[PDB]
């Protein structure tokens, strides 16, 4: 009776969507979790909430990858308090590498406090505006994640991927169309970002919405080819 089925996506699992828990014995921001054990085996996963997570609502959507898999190293561009980073963190396990980049020192020191548990996770407590500041730290990722808002902000995680993303790597951004321009219709407003991602040869492969979790939200997924 398997209880937990592995998902599509490696690192993610069904019991609904969870991950397997990097600390075992600890939850991050309150969720549920679930602690099989069998004979001398042991194995906890931590569920995963699509109204708390653009990212758990687009897998549930359906999208068809999500590029943050075992041993990935992964640029997270607003990572807040951590708690959808802490579900990637699960996922690219420990040989993985999460960046977690957030502006603001109070969910900085969230940050912080979960990194410390966490081998994987190294919080930038930065402004991702101006990645010159710290392009010391950051190695080379597979993917960059970011949760954008403003119309200056697809930018601005171009402007990372140009510095740490690597050719043929992938990004996975979030869009908040009532955010970017409240005065345009969520297509005009989806359809714009998109073409400032494929300016800066950030080319889509797909895109889906998140209904019924979030109102006039987008992800987007796909490739970051630039040119010599
Ligand atoms: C909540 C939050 C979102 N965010 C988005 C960006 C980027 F501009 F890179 F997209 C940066 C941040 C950040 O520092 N905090």
């Amino acid at each position: 009776n398997v209880m937990v089925e592995p998902h599509r996506h490696e690192g993610v699992f069904i019991c609904a969507l969870v991950t397997k828990n990097l600390v075992p014995g600890e939850s991050v921001y309150g969720e549920k979790r679930v602690s099989i054990s069998e004979g001398d085996d042991k194995i906890e996963y931590r569920a995963w909430n699509p109204f708390r997570s653009k990212l758990a609502a687009a897998i549930l959507g359906g999208v068809d990858q999500i590029h943050i898999k075992p041993g990935a190293k992964v640029l997270y561009l607003g990572a807040a308090s951590g708690t959808t980073v802490s579900h990637v963190s699960d996922i690219v396990g420990p040989d993985g590498l999460v960046y977690a980049v957030e502006f603001s020192h109070r969910s900085g020191r969230d940050l912080i406090n979960l990194a410390k548990k966490r081998t994987n996770i190294i919080p930038v407590i930065e402004d991702a505006r101006h990645p010159h500041k710290y392009r010391m730290l950051i190695a080379m990722v597979d993917v960059i994640f970011a949760d954008v808002a403003q119309p200056d902000q697809t930018r601005i995680v171009a402007l990372n991927a140009h510095t740490f993303l690597r050719n043929g790597g992938h990004f996975v951004i979030s869009i908040k169309a009532n955010c970017i321009d409240s005065t345009a219709s969520a297509e005009a407003v989806f359809a714009s970002e998109v073409k400032k991602m494929q300016q800066e040869n950030m080319k889509p492969q797909e895109q889906l919405t998140l209904e019924p979790y979030e109102r006039d939200h987008a992800v987007v997924v796909g490739v970051y080819r630039p040119p010599p």
